[PDB]
């Protein structure tokens, strides 16, 4: 039992929806060093509106989003992009057998990423990153993530990719990409 | 936590520019070992760099804030970030008092000497990106250079500039991050 | 210091390109748990990639540094980099005894498979931009790929290119930093 990694396990079954169900790959891998939490993240789409971009057949198509809704446990919600049944504590390439009840600990810090109010909205709760579409130099998308700007819930951690070429022909499959965030607690 | 230097997660100025905390400097460090890692945005509320206009001001494009620190990792008053909530993490603020020795958060001066006589080689400085106002077409660079300060023992220095012409963007980022190789 | 690997932050050369000896990669690899924190620069100091003149050598536009490991993730001697140099971390030097065994630092297999007639996914790949002799305008793109050499069990593997016609460019970089899912 891996208590300092949640992860979606790094194997290429799909566990996420984006356009229909189970359409994507989202490997997230989040290793909790104290104060920061560490983030890889890469997505494979397999099927779908996102699976194959072609932007000459389908000029609007340009973006879109993958969410990850958290209640006051840290528990994933069952609205979130992501699916349940394998977002859980490290045990070797695979998870604990039983789902958790607490990750408070792997939450984006509220002070540092406050949600939506009065309060003037800083950019800080925003990291970019760029990624590679079949890992090559010319295929960039741009990854955006956000935290903590969703309601209907304690926490979120939301994916935005897009990309301004005009791609024809490319599977939309990436490089991976590291940042960090400040832990809640 | 004796593991987590921080300016504090909140919005309140701690650090000084152009005037006297004119922004919010944030940066935690954390230690991992032989590594630091390290999260840093900036908010800046007012005067010179607060509101950018390169249509009336072309010349404003870069700015630096310098965190200069003593034999034991303290940080020097003459740095541009304040001393009175720089200090090691205890919940969403600071510990109670002053910290006295924080060598192990320090950039390694093997890796990173302090200026001299010698090469200087570019593996002291790590460059990122930034977006202010979060618009991805709004990028600074932010340029982060380890122990290249005089006056002191270990520094670091986040240098600031852009190359678009801003017209009336407010400077406020995203946040960056990156690691060093850690003193001891 | 068991939880970093590394090639110490010295500029003593440890790696050949095109030439023995004839580069420092100056790599520091951090064991957080799950994910390996790295930090990762080069300096070239003599040879073929040392100063790069593109109007003399038009072709000259990229070169790859090669760490593989067998079973006990140990590096194995056809990597360009050389094993009097890599250990895990003394002070600020290596511990004098070669190490047995360091398979928690190396590439998970299920993330980053070796080639196979499966599909091959890009996950295995993160790239960076560094940028020589510290200059912003003077970038080269560094791309990493673990687990895609033969003749080892797990790799990582730095490829350097760059587009622009660069003349007269010593070949030293500033420093980047990347993680990757750890096999245990
Ligand atoms: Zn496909
Ligand atoms: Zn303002
Ligand atoms: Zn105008
Ligand atoms: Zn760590």
């Amino acid at each position: 039992y891996d208590t300092r990694t949640l992860w979606t396990t790094p194997d290429t079954s799909p566990n996420c929806t984006i356009a229909q169900d189970k359409d994507s790959k989202l490997t997230l891998v989040l290793t909790k060093c104290g104060s920061q939490i560490l983030a890889n993240v890469s997505l494979i789409v397999v099927a779908g509106k996102y699976h194959i971009i072609n932007n000459k057949t389908n000029p609007k198509i340009k973006s879109f989003t993958i969410k990850l809704l958290f209640n006051k446990n840290g528990v994933l919600l069952d609205n979130s992009n992501l699916g349940k049944a394998y977002w859980n504590f490290r045990s070797g390439n695979s998870n604990v057998s039983t789902a958790y009840e607490k990750a408070i600990g792997f939450m984006p810090n509220l002070v540092a990423y406050p949600k939506p109010s009065n309060s003037k909205k800083y950019a800080r709760d925003i990291v970019y990153g760029t990624i590679y579409l079949g890992g090559k130099p010319d295929q960039p998308a741009v990854i955006k993530t956000t935290f903590n700007q969703e309601t209907g819930c304690e926490y979120s951690i939301t994916f935005n990719f897009s990309w301004s070429k005009t791609y024809e022909n490319v599977e939309f499959e990436t490089t991976s990409f590291t940042f960090s965030y400040i832990a809640q607690e």
